[PDB]
């Protein structure tokens, strides 16, 4: 992988692995999400950020502040096949004091055609208290030099799918998968549940008949609270419609919400 | 990746990814096992085998026969760090009519030092009946041309660990993790639980204090029966031992049917 000529975006190529594909011999949406995370990490490394946390400047590290995902939105037109090379370009852009957006564009390396796109919203949070505290402009000044200044949007349109409000699923859900728990492979280097695990948990309550006859086109996921290594999760899904679904992840006991989302699927 | 000059082994380099590492910022043993599987698949592809199944000749495919893992044994001296390049060489060898062995050697790409080794035993099974049924010599003839003829062992030692018999853990287990179930990410392209998932399930019952103060040096795992996508698994571990050794058992909650047994060896950090 490498930073582009202007130093304001990063590109990397990935050869799709045998264990990374589903029944259609194409990459799963969790494999895609893992590659988006990897290219994001390599972009942070390329611009001088340390391996300590993820994209924290020395000022954020001093203040015990970290970046946390509030939303992930992924649209895939074609999933890359096993052995194919997919090229991914990523960049970030400030959205004022609220937070930062990281965008991605996925391409077929042979044809140069855009096969997918993604966007995410990130906020600054104190790692110890979990509060989105007052921070001050001197922190943001440190990041601005690594971002393009003119707007560069993977989803440029005003009021597009990536910015839509997601409602809360009401009981009874049409489908459910109960008692989901993370294992050691689901944890990151800091012993926190990796963000991709929640995508997998959302998709666990989609009926097998849908997975067998459709392809996932769009997934939008909000992140409200983390699942601790000892928490247990219930995955709920209701058809709202192409087939569209509303999703809710909540802690098995008291029903505390950890994520909400929507998926759009097209017939194969 | 590429076949070597003599066409009898295959080598591939992997850059360790951010999500592939544990707390020490080095590759987990499940990341290693996934890379061993990947280099094995690329070796099969390089010698003409189709993307249909795994290393199945046209004769095996006609007879509805597949290769299935009976044992995996991995020994790691140093786990590669995040961003490091690890080079892995793999090859296969017939062990008569019983089955075939696939071996691997892992090296640090910068120094050329051996950082790990692995071996596995594979058997032919009918995909439909799950029987290890009678198969003629014409099937084996098809594979012999892709294997070295002189013995080439990743584990040459006399009474080496890779061939030791594993006993059955007796209740009560010292530690356990109950109710483990696979999710869609744990399945392969044929909707079967990936062999690496069972390694993860075995390691779930190792106490957190061990994972925090030790590094996994050796894991030997026997595969007796598959976990179906709707089965539920219990992971049991008992200490058998500076080094810590454990005996492991995976069994279905449904009635206690054994799916795997194994042992692990850990060294203080
Ligand atoms: N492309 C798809 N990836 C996944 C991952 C998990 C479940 C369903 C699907 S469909
Ligand atoms: N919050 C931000 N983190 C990064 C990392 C790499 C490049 C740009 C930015 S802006
Ligand atoms: N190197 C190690 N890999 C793993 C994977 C799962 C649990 C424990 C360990 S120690
Ligand atoms: N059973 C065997 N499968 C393969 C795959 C690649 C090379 C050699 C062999 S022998």
């Amino acid at each position: 992988g490498s930073l582009t000529e202007d130093g304001l975006s990063y590109k990397e190529k990935f050869v799709v692995r045998s264990y990374e594909v589903g029944s259609n011999k194409t990459a799963t949406v969790e494999t895609i999400a893992n590659l988006l995370q990897e290219v994001g990490c390599n972009h942070a490394q390329s611009v001088g950020f340390s391996t300590d946390g993820f994209a924290t400047t020395t000022t954020m590290r001093k203040l015990h502040l970290i970046w946390v995902t509030a939303r992930m939105h992924i649209e895939i037109y074609k999933y890359p096949a096993w052995g194919d090379v997919v090229e991914i370009e990523t960049w970030c852009q400030s959205e004022g004091r609220i937070g930062t957006r990281r965008d991605w564009i996925l391409k077929d390396s042979v044809t140069g055609e855009v096969t997918g796109r993604a966007t995410s919203k990130w906020v600054m949070m104190n790692q110890d208290t979990r509060r989105l505290q007052k921070v001050s402009d001197d922190v943001r000044d440190e990041y601005l030099v690594f971002c393009p200044q003119e707007p560069r949007l993977a989803f440029p349109e005003e009021n597009n799918r990536s910015l839509k409000k997601i409602p809360k699923l009401e009981d009874p859900a049409q489908y459910s998968m109960i008692g989901l728990k993370p294992r050691r492979a689901d944890l990151d280097m800091n012993q926190h549940v990796n963000n991709v695990t929640y995508i997998g948990w959302v998709l666990e309550s989609i009926p097998q008949e849908i997975v067998d006859t459709h392809e996932l086109q769009v997934i939008t996921l909000d992140y409200r609270r983390e699942c601790q290594q000892d928490d247990v999760v219930d995955s709920l899904t209701t058809t709202t419609s192409d087939s569209q679904f509303l999703h809710l992840l909540r802690l098995s006991g008291d029903g505390q919400e950890i994520n909400r989302g929507t998926t759009l699927w097209r017939k194969k």
